[PDB]
C-alpha cells in the first residue's frame, strides 16, 4: 500500500 497522495500512481489504502 501507499496511502498518501504523494505516492502518485502507487496510491492505495
Amino acid at each position: 500500500i501507499c496511502c498518501n497522495p504523494a505516492c502518485g500512481p502507487k496510491y492505495s489504502c
